[PDB]
């Protein structure tokens, strides 16, 4: 039996942000969300999050995650950030006085940490009967981490914080991951003896290691070779570095599953995105939120899709889109903007310089050029001519248009909603449609062409255009 | 005299793809094409490709490459993938029984391998009078490769496959490149003695090394320090890694020749692309296929050109284009889409939100904004006004427009093809051109403006617009 | 007291460029500009730039920099590039014969060199009373650099140039940064004894080290651990590598100050750009020149801004823009092109497929779609309908439009400048506005819609559209 505490109550000062540190995101989750998903997968008996002065802003998201993950997650409050060891004493208050399971402690800013790492921690802890097992790793650059002091036989003696280490300790490259398993009695005992004279003037959880070593208890340090799993995030440089390493792993999983990703370094894929086999993702693409891409699709370059469902065999190139769906075999882009509520049927086309908002577009229908479609329902196998506008705003309110199937509307048609265009109808180029058009009718409104001969010689005399028409009039 | 065999008959399972593995591409060639170009440059007497169950899909491309490379390339068939050593025995059947030249064996999934590496292989082989010379290299991560077993004097004894190596062998970091030169008699002899009890249950070509070592023949392993040259591709992660390393080398060659490439990591250049001196290529650009860029051009950012010829001094920014040509000093972009058959003359301009398909546009002519040009021929020094459409589709068929030189057509003009606009003609803003316009004429069709005074107070009473015109009417 | 000489007179052959090497740029300055800003910060008594045959092209920029940096910068001319040591003798001619301060020598192609590195150089030099102190560093790849010859006690004996080093010297990995402090008498003396038989047949400044060592003077070599600071640039590969390392440092500084940068590798930020706290910069963005971004902005992806001021809380996505300003809380993009002289007020919007040139757009006004705004002044809280054009070109000249506040103009309106639209006026969809529109009026010009019934059955008989209207006419 085990209780996991997540410490998330420190101020995050080095983020320099008005958004609480554990709420900063990577790969479509907050750091706190990453940490809680990983812990919930382990399924410990108790899960407690220690929050601090911003708890009003974070506690509601912890409840949302508790709901998603199907379990209870308790919140303990730490009134002032007196140190990681004081944060743990706040956390333990959310447990019963007689709790006797193990206690695991982790931070809310270690967002690649995973259930397997935690389960191995807990198995190691039990196997060696430790009073405390601490996860550690080795870094080329240990700056900022507590250093692991070991004797030549590898026995751990202490952890020493960056701010309190001598120049000689600072060269140590093995660091504390800040992830621990504890015998609860030993933990409570050691915590009650923390002192705060040290450079940060805090109650350091890391002091418990040397305290329990002095009592003669078993102190164990388990070395995690994949350092990224226990990397922490104290500022925006570390956060983008871990975002990039998480992304690399997400992309690699899709490549091994059968997705060609031309340039993994510029292809950002959020954790819940799914991609079908033999899809090719071109560079500069981000697939965000709950986007789903089918098989044999072609995506990118320079496409951003957030919660967009794309069926099989579709192409979505140079497109910026969200909360939309794109049918099988459809072609979207280059230079297309999809706003929420767009639904494009199978074999449909939304071409260059087209923007769609809150419209449904039937099977096989094409809106190929320079056109805005807003609040419209269009049927199947229809073609909307270049440079058209579904005029959905009367100056104060939004209005709907309906367009049937097999229609051929002309370039530069303005549909002044509300209007309905019947099946198989045409409009001429340049038509402003202000009333319904029956099935099979042609609607037009532009006046007759008038050619004014010699206008150019009379109104632009001496110009290059006047000289050219003078040349042609001879020749 | 030398025969080169390329083994390309395995199933490619770890690609997880419905496209045969050797047909996956990087830098604008398939892996098989890269391997065959490199071998053809060496110009061996015989060149044989061993193909397997997808041979119907690949053999035609081998013939296309034979035609391009000006030589015969034979195909041998291996009915079932019984192992690399059985693949070689299939290959040798395409040679005469009495062939006495050297035999080089390489894989179809080693796409950076180059003629110089092969020539050095063959020279090494002859110089030490080897029965077998194998190329090897050393990797930080040898996972997946056969390991090279050597005694302390560096003599090679054997190769042991990832699947068959002990934990101790697995730490070996020197690996088999899978590229070999053979005395033919020794090869045939060793092959006839392969056994398939091993973990993969295949006939391993790699067993020939320890077989020939046992016979007392000379076995030599030549170490390639540039590992990328002999890196292989078994899955999509390796394929994108080699694509990225090939790309880096292609870009570096253009930089040393005089091309500024702002960000080589996001600039993808295919192998046959040419670029002139002092061109600057901005980030996010891919130059694909047989694109040719002149000197002193400015390209990108975020431009993709496939088979596009661009003359000297031109600018092509934020443009997505293919099978087109762009004249000297022309300006294209930002946000421009060029479809096949676009030809833009010297000093021409295709501006933002413009799409061109199958049209020729003369010297000095400008299509600067929000306009679609399809199936049109336009003369020189003309200007097409913003938001125009060459209406080339009558609802069932495509039709052509012709526009002369020095014309000035108005914004929002629809050219309802087929029509001809004569030299030096104008059209007014808003004109739907349905008949020819003579040289020097002005064509118009919109009706007269009508101002309906007080409409806003009477039809939008109480609105912000009605309140503002009430304010102005006093003031 | 100290005189700094910058050697910038060599031909730059390996750049392969018609632009002088020291004029190539990174992070929005030339290499020469980077070097002179760093030196001016140190504020030496004298600062001399040695220029060569392109001096006419560079000397004017040195004067511009002298003006910016508030000091005198002298130029000495070297008629032919006879070697770095001859370049220094040209430089010293710009000093008085009796100058007695220290002389620092640096190159114009070491663009990350910084004032602190130079001040430490000069302090080291004085502290050990050196006749010559040379900066050095260690590289994995020392190719191209002079090698530092030291005895086992670390005393420097000589520098040996890439072209003149034996295979054994070439393995040395400690290299000459080409940045030196000199006692002036010792420098003049050693220079007068240079010989040019060496592989390049030049007068090498690097020979002075072994010359002064032979005279028995104190020769000191100060090792710079951050190699990038003293990296040099001889070709376009090195130049893009240093550009990328400079960029990484610029981005990291903004991240530590409170800017989220999603992907530092594809986010290019010039040195004078400023960014406010909690702004998020999405991938593929370049912020160039004197761009200024406020706090809590959202920028990118795939945005390029050059000298653009963006206020707080604004969003600028997929936008290509220069010499413009964007007010607080405004929304620009995706796919928007801003040309010089654009000024968008607070809470304004410039939407997809919109291009603006030389126009002022008031508070709260929206130009949301497919529209070109050129030479226009638009008031507050107005809305310009989709697909409109401010027609600012009469075929020979540019003309201005004025649009009031609270207006609602219709989609597909052409404003044929010069015209004025009064406050609270409307135009209908499809209007060509050729005369002023009073406050509160509705302007229209399209003709009445005409529906031609049965046109499709009579003019497209047998087509899919005719069959669909036949189906509807029953049903
Ligand atoms: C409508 C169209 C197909 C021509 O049709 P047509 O039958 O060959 O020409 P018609 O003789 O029948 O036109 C019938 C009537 O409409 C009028 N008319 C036709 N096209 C018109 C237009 N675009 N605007 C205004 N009136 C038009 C004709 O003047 C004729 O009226 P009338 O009998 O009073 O003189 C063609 O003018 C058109 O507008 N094509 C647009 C195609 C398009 O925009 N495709 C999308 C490209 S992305
Ligand atoms: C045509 C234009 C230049 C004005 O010309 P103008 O000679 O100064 O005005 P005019 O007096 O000669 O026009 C001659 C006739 O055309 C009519 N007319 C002019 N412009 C018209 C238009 N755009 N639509 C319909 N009719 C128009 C005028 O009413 C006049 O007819 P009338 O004599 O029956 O009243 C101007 O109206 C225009 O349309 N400019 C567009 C420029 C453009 O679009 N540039 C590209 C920007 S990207
Ligand atoms: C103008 C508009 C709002 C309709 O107004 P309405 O008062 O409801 O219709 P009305 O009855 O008052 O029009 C008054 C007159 O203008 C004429 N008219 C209206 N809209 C017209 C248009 N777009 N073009 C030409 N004439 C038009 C009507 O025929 C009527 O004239 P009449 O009295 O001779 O028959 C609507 O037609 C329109 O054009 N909306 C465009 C909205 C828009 O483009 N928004 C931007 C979307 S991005
Ligand atoms: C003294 C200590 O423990 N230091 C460890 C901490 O350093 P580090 O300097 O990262 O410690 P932090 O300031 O990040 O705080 C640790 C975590 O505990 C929470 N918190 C912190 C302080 C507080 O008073 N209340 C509170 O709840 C914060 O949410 C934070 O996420 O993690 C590193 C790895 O990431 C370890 O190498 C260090 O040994
Ligand atoms: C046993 C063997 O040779 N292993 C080598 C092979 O491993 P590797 O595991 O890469 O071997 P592969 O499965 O890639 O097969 C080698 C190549 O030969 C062809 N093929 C393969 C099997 C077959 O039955 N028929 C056939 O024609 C395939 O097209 C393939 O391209 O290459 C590695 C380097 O890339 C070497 O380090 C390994 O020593
Ligand atoms: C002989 C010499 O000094 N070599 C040094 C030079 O190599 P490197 O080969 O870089 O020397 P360069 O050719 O770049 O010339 C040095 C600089 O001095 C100027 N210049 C050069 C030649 C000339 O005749 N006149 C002139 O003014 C050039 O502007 C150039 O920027 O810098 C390297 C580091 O960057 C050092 O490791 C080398 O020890
Ligand atoms: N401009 C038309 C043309 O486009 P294009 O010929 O450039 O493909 O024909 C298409 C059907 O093939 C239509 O969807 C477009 O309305
Ligand atoms: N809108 C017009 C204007 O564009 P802009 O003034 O924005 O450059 O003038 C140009 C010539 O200079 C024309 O090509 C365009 O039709
Ligand atoms: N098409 C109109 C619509 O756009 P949309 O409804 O797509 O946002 O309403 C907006 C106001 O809300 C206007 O600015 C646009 O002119
Ligand atoms: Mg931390
Ligand atoms: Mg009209
Ligand atoms: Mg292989
Ligand atoms: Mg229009
Ligand atoms: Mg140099
Ligand atoms: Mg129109």
């Amino acid at each position: 039996d085990t209780a996991v505490l997540v410490l998330a109550a420190g101020p995050g000062t080095r983020m320099r942000s008005d958004t609480p540190k554990v709420l900063h995101t990577l790969a479509g989750r907050s750091m706190l969300s990453h940490v809680l998903h990983a812990i919930a997968k382990l399924a410990p008996q108790r899960l407690i999050v220690v929050l601090g002065h911003d708890h009003q802003r974070i506690a509601p998201l912890v409840g949302e995650l508790a709901d998603t993950l199907g379990r209870t997650i308790d919140v303990a409050l730490q009134d002032r950030p007196l140190g990681t060891g004081h944060a743990v004493l706040c956390g333990l208050s959310a447990l019963p006085d007689d709790y006797a399971g193990n206690v695991v402690v982790t931070s809310g800013d270690t967002p690649l940490l995973d259930a397997d790492t935690l389960a191995d921690l807990i198995a190691t802890h039990r196997a060696v009967s430790a009073a405390v097992t601490v996860l550690t790793t080795t870094l080329d650059d240990p700056f900022g981490y507590g250093r692991i002091l070991r004797t030549q036989d590898h026995e751990v003696m202490a952890i020493v914080e960056q701010t309190d280490a001598t120049p000689s300790q600072r060269e140590i490259r093995e660091v504390n991951a800040g992830v621990y398993a504890f015998d609860i009695a030993a933990l409570r005992s050691a915590l009650s003896r923390l002192s705060s004279n040290n450079a940060q003037q805090e109650l350091y959880l890391t002091d418990v290691i040397a305290i329990l070593r002095s009592d003669g208890q078993t102190v164990h340090a388990s070395h995690v070779d994949d350092s990224a799993l226990v990397a922490g995030v104290n500022n925006r440089v570390q956060l983008a570095e871990l975002a990039s390493e998480l992304n690399r792993r997400v992309v690699a999983a899709h490549q091994l599953a059968g997705v060609t990703v031309v340039d993994p370094a510029t292809t950002w894929i959020d954790v819940d995105v799914t991609i079908g086999r033999d899809t090719v993702i071109h560079p500069g693409t981000q697939l965000l939120g709950r986007t789903q891409i089918g098989g044999r699709c072609v995506v990118g370059p320079d496409t951003t899709l957030t919660d967009v469902a794309v069926g099989d065999g579709a192409s979505v190139v140079r497109t910026h889109g969200s909360s939309s769906s794109i049918g099988d075999g459809a072609a979207v882009g280059p230079f297309t903007y999809l706003r929420p509520g767009t639904a494009l049927g199978a074999d449909g086309k939304l071409g260059a310089f087209v923007e769609v908002k809150n419209s449904t577009i039937g099977t096989g229908t094409k809106v190929p050029h320079l056109t805005y479609v807003g609040d419209a329902d269009i049927g199947e196998y229809s073609n909307i001519g270049a440079s058209s506008v579904f005029v959905n705003y009367d100056g104060t309110s939004k209005r709907r248009t309906t367009v049937g199937s097999h229609v051929r509307t002309g370039s530069d048609t303005m549909f002044v909603a509300p209007v309905t265009i019947g099946d198989g109808a045409y409009t001429g180029a340049g038509t402003v449609v202000r009333e319904d058009v029956p099935p099979g009718a042609l609607a037009v409104s532009a006046g007759p062409q008038r050619n004014i001969e010699n206008w150019v010689q009379r109104k632009r005399p001496g110009s290059p255009a006047a000289q050219a028409s003078k040349r042609a009039s001879e020749m």
